[PDB]
RNA sequence: UUUUUU
């Protein structure tokens, strides 16, 4: 399935995304891990633990191609 | 059925859309594929991976039948 | 059950509705086709498909039974 | 099970209920019925059909009980 | 091992107030007189509201729980 | 004799660790607001978060974002 | 707690 695909691609390949969520802020940084309703997502030092549910769209740095 | 459906059509055909967002922004772009929960959307060579629970609205900009 | 039966009341009598989201924006149409998820809404040659789980409201023109 | 037992004590008492949406807005009526996704609301000739994720509250107009 | 309803019934047996905040940004003070899988009844005098759990933020105890 | 599996479960593996190690966390809500304090205990879908003398039975459904105060692993 | 009620 595309969502895990494209996900585990940004985290092998450590492409940096920028995720906006839907509460409006935004961040950047590299997908470390990832679960079924969680992202980790690190930025050289800071941690985020984001919940999917939180999130409005992933936006990868670089093209990913499947 | 009705969904796949009509994200299908719009991806085989290449439409582009605009989809609305819950927290009122919006993309244009061409569906390019999607599953349970993302969709893919792809405009002037840049991806968004997007969450449908984050999507209000989808409006194709040509007439889409079924 | 009570949504099916009212979003294809509307379907079929081609009765308008307004449509109220989840995030205070409304549009106007009449329910051309619906699924578990979506709902297929068009006003002239607009069509929008619209996430179910972004709509809060669904007011007819008309009175439905 | 307390929602519907309570949302159908005020359908077939017919007690008036305030209804506080998410987005903020407020619905005043009488709940004709219900299934497990929405409400139909009505009061006078107007009918507003209204799905459950949408409702953050249901107030209504006089003390219930078992 | 149940935080949620072991917390809830706490608060209900041992008549908490709890303020309840909404992801909307309201708030409301009350009493747990009940609750299911989905919805929370909250008493205050002779007010009641059936507030549905999927636009609770945060329920804070006056008190301290256990 | 070998023990069986897993998989992967980042959450409650990255909850659990803030737990333990008593790590004070920022919590941002997807209504915007923030509150800070130390995870007491989780579940399915519930967080309890404590702050001083405060407690917050938090939805999982209103968290946006987890900040832990120190690095992870 | 990732597309119609935690």
């Amino acid at each position: 399935n595309l969502q895990d695909r494209f996900l585990n691609h940004l985290r092998v390949n450590k492409i940096e995304v920028k995720v906006y969520l839907v509460n409006g802020f935004q961040t950047k940084g590299f997908i470390r891990s990832f679960d079924s309703y969680t992202v980790l997502l690190e930025s050289g030092n800071q941690q985020s633990l984001i919940y999917k549910h939180a999130i409005s769209t992933i936006i990868p740095s670089s093209y990913v191609m499947l």
